[PDB]
């Protein structure tokens, strides 16, 4: 009663209250005399945001309102979800954590350090969560390297658990954000009176794993239901992660196994809008780096699943480029292990030392597809584009680095030199542009079509573990969710907007995969596409007034 | 225990629970593992404040510290009470409920309106305040008559609730802020579809004190220990609201009776200062509305109680100057009631229509001082400012009217043209002046000297009412705490980083005058000053970690 219903951010509705639900909830008075709907209150917080001129502005506003009326946030956030995913995680989320990390002091985050080394168990057990079903942590040390956020790291955490929530209906109360401080090499924050995370270089290998194999086997005591989620962990150990828990833990890395699905589904459907069949396309991989090879990989996984090419032959549709140029066994140098299996064999050392430029490359491979996984700024140059519409009349063109400064040519620049002809998918949201009349718009191969729906699937199933299968099963999922429709209008994806449905097909998806498995812990759930999809739909937290 | 610590605002201390209480509270690891002082995270949050460019964004950022730990905001603002003032009060606290008025929501406000006629008991009462002490109402008119608030006023009752306990400290949980919403002729409200307030123009007088009547009956009843302060009320009711209601409640107006008592107190040192005594200044009223003539009087008031002399004599040191000119009974004009108390007897007809303008009015004259009241800006010429030299050699020059550009005089030129003889105080904060390696800084007449103390000494003795007596008793209290050392380095009020030495001993004097009238009704308090002083103190609720 009172205003304790206005200060529980749960059950609060503000000014959604009736009258008559005022008077009889002793909250007459406790409001201005307007009552709206949810619909009208949304309108007035999106008003509201775009009133703030910076995006760290925009994304405080909606902190204010997430702290006070929690379905009137995701309602707010489901609305204008292309609009707002650049305020409430990457890149706004980081540069609040960064700079703005006191954002995040009054939410639910859960902190471990070599302090509360065998106390990581109590710590669960106090934090009282039953029937957790997503947990995300992050170390703070950046998958892209840079901005090393030590503890501030929980604000990823806490953007990232956000989107289970908007994406695929975790009830947000069912989700935990974790830091896993294990120090900082960030020297501002080393130095800095106010930073209030483990003040030390980052912790060697051996006791890095010693908490990290503490954290795993406490939450899997404490909180046994949870799929736990690597996020935003740097190179030297995100793959060791992986390799160290999948399958012992239920776990995946949104940054290595997300990415490879979402770009896998995007990079099959721009295929059949090519008509170059997957066997015919000739594809450039610019950026050699693990998770590069990562996605070509779970491409030549998600085309054999579908098409049951064999995966020997669409290997072969791979021209890996790294610094040194066309990765190929006659080059002389001793390649990286994950180099090695999609290096050319078919390629002279004579033709090896004069492909080292990326033009020279693409001049001699004769590709009708670019895949930019570079992280080296604008390397698919008009010159580059122009080669490609030599041998496609639709060429393939994945600019997907990240930030739109390191990214390899913008949509608008590969639709005008190609006429309209690129089918483009982008690592960041753009502006159509319009060609003779006919507007083009490139396809964002966002995160949120993958991991939300692993985790709903992941929560509803309670698989032993996440082997690969679940991932490309979600990679198919999304593939097959773009409609005839969807496809006849260029599009790659089903659209953004529509994740709810997304998640709950995914998710469905991931449930039958894990059920043929046998790996299904949740023997309460259907057993058939229609009636299991029907089922998740209703599991689903959705943001609208419910009692 | 848990997290229900550190999410009640009352109790949580956030960095500052000691590893040993983490762990009996069952939030070790819900905070980062840095332990804090009270006045190291009053360190931080200043950080975090000055790190925002905007007023607006650095209230936003206090908004969140006072939701989040109540005992840290109120930290914070004591420790940089002068720069923080501008920002949580006037003007900033003006910005936020005209273009940001969700910053409010959240917090405690009272909302009646027509809507409710009848229900203004029930309301109290289902908010189930026990002892509230302090009621700060608005209607959102606006006592300098621009920005129709309307509803949006509620910000100005929070603000000034606010002030109240950090400036005497009232407890937080024992004051209450209050809208009271009779429409608004604010045209952009009334159009706009997110304003929440009764859209309609401002009620009639008879139903305005129909709805007012019934506040100040209800709150007679349901709290029947607190003082009702009026704050930013228009002129044409702010003046009859104290004439209807002085006598029967618990009430006064901080913008008529603080601001008169708040100036009496300096312009009092400042004669002090002068040499030149009271009935020796020659002393010119720029500015001739209800409140200026109410500040006159108040001067008149203290000096005839601090000294004795007889009050006809101090009303003919005042020249009032009005829009026509030099206030006269013989100018021809029906003059106001309220003018006609300070209008010459002493000024031929013929002269009366050669004391027109301002430098004309100063060279028959020949003022000691220039009380600047007028709200027309900046009127104390240099012209003017050398006149008033030729009349004494410590000329007490008051531009009071705000905002700085309303202002009479930049205290900055006040004191270059009189070469450091000027006397000043302001309405607003100034840097200091150095002239010939001497500086000078003019004294603020912050309204905050009086209104903490006049409603802590109200709280404590619960007079039937406060009558015209405790005021004044608040005035000459406020000059007396000027030390002979403060008076040496040319102060005209003890510091404003001491409220609350400041606020006990004016509530302290306050009590021995409602003692002295026998309207107090708390019988438990010493009545003697020394023990009362003592008494009074150890009431004061202060920001620091208690238990």
């Amino acid at each position: 009663q009172g205003r304790a219903i206005l200060t529980d951010r749960y059950i609060n509705r503000g000014t959604a209250f009736t009258m008559e639900e005022r008077q009889k909830l002793h909250i007459l008075g406790r409001l201005p005399p307007v009552v709206e709907t949810l619909e009208e209150q949304v309108a007035r917080v999106y008003g509201q945001v775009k009133k703030y001129e910076k995006p760290i502005n925009r994304y405080q506003h909606l902190v204010s309102v997430h702290s006070t009326n929690t379905t009137l946030y995701y309602a707010t956030i489901l609305a204008h979800l292309e609009e707002m995913l650049p305020i409430i995680y990457t890149p706004t989320v980081g540069e609040a954590c960064m700079e703005y990390s006191h954002l995040f002091f009054r939410e639910r985050g859960v902190y471990f350090n070599r302090l509360y080394k065998g106390q990581f168990r109590n710590i669960m057990r106090d934090a009282g969560y039953q029937k957790v079903e997503v947990v995300v942590i992050t170390d703070g040390s950046r998958i892209l390297g840079l901005g090393d956020l030590g503890s501030n790291g929980i604000g990823i955490s806490i953007g990232k658990c956000s989107l289970y929530v908007a994406g695929a209906g975790i009830d947000p109360r069912l989700i935990v954000p974790v830091i896993l401080d294990v120090g900082t090499n960030n020297e501002r924050y080393l130095q800095d009176k106010d930073y209030l995370g483990m003040r030390e270089k980052r912790l060697g290998d051996e006791e890095f794993y010693e908490l990290l194999d503490e954290f795993m086997e406490a939450a899997s005591a404490e909180w046994p239901n949870a799929v736990i989620q690597f996020e935003d962990f740097s190179n030297n150990h995100c793959f060791d992660i992986m390799e160290r828990y999948q399958k012992k833990y239920r776990c995946f890395n949104d940054d290595i196994q997300g990415t490879g699905a979402v770009i896998a589904a995007g990079f099959l459907n721009a295929i059949k809008l090519s008509g170059v069949s997957p066997l015919q396309q000739r594809i450039v991989v610019f950026g050699a780096g693990s998770a590069a090879v990562g996605v070509a990989n779970n491409i030549a996984a998600l085309a054999a699943r579908m098409y049951k090419f064999p995966v020997q032959d669409l290997v072969k549709t791979f021209y890996l480029v790294d610094t040194k140029g066309l990765v190929t066994t006659t080059r002389g140098d001793q390649l990286a292990a994950h180099k090695k299996l999609l290096a050319r064999t078919d390629v002279s050392a004579e033709d090896s030392a004069k492909l080292r430029t990326l033009e020279e490359i693409v001049r001699f491979v004769k590709p009708t597809t670019l895949l930019g996984l570079g992280g080296v700024g604008p390397a698919f140059t008009e010159e580059i584009v122009k080669m490609v519409m030599q041998n496609t009349e639709r060429p393939i063109i994945f600019p997907l680095s990240n930030p739109t400064s390191k990214a390899e040519v913008t949509p608008e620049n590969a639709y005008k030199w190609t006429n309209g002809a690129a089918i483009v998918a982008s690592g960041s949201p753009f502006p159509p542009t319009t060609i003779g009349g006919k507007t083009f718009k490139p396809s964002q191969g966002n995160n949120l079509y993958v991991f939300p729906g692993v985790g709903l699937g992941c929560a509803l199933a309670q698989p032993t573990h996440i082997p690969e299968e679940l991932l490309l099963t979600a990679s198919e999922s999304l593939n097959l969710l773009t409609t005839e429709g969807d496809l006849r209008e260029g599009r790659l994806y089903p659209p953004l907007e529509d994740i709810h449905n997304i998640s709950a097909n995914v998710a469905t998806d991931v449930i039958l995969e894990a059920q043929r498995m046998k790996i299904d812990n949740n023997k309460k759930l259907p057993r058939t596409r229609d009636e299991l999809l029907a089922f998740v739909k209703k599991a689903m937290w959705k943001p609208v007034y419910s009692g």
